[PDB]
């Protein structure tokens, strides 16, 4: 188990290995960063939002989460998206980051984003995508409020919740 601020994380499948890189991000400049190379699973969670991520080296993959309050839904989206080091996220920042710890340090890179994309989530979707929402009776696709909708973020889908054996 790890936790990455509000996010909860356990592997589901797959091995972890990081290596140091240089990434330069949206804003021009270059980020030392510990980026996660392979293809791993993970089940995640955010308050009372659970989810299922699947990722590989800056690429998030599939996200499968669980109707919840909408604050809770969106940061686990925002922190899976971080989280997985998606080359779309990077490009997402504009102007400086470099919010400081209560301590007077600047946070590290990854912590920069998630701060950053936490409060500017629009900076992060804009960039991010859209698709046509899947057909698969289960899943539903979620737009940015959100809200069950015809299109959805860019390969993540919701659960409905279902009453599904009658059990009332």
């Amino acid at each position: 188990r790890q936790r990455f601020g509000r996010l909860e994380l356990k592997r589901i499948s797959g091995r972890g290995f990081k290596n140091d890189e240089e990434i330069l991000i949206g804003n021009g400049t270059i980020q030392k960063i510990g980026i996660w190379d392979g293809e791993e699973e993970f089940h995640v969670r955010c308050g009372e939002c659970r989810g299922i991520l699947k990722k590989s080296q800056m690429r998030m993959e599939k996200l499968l989460i669980n109707s919840a309050k909408k604050e809770d839904m969106k940061d686990l989206i925002i922190l899976c998206m971080v989280f997985s080091q998606d080359t779309r996220m990077f490009q997402g920042v504009r102007g400086e980051i470099n919010f400081l710890n209560r301590a007077g340090q600047l946070l590290s890179p990854m912590y920069q984003l998630q701060r950053y994309f936490l409060n500017r989530s629009n900076d992060l979707f804009d960039q991010w995508g859209y698709e046509e929402s899947p057909k698969a009776s289960e899943l539903h696709g979620i737009n940015e409020l959100m809200n069950a909708s015809d299109y959805t973020l860019k390969g993540v889908v919701v659960t409905k919740n279902v009453d599904h054996h009658h059990h009332h």
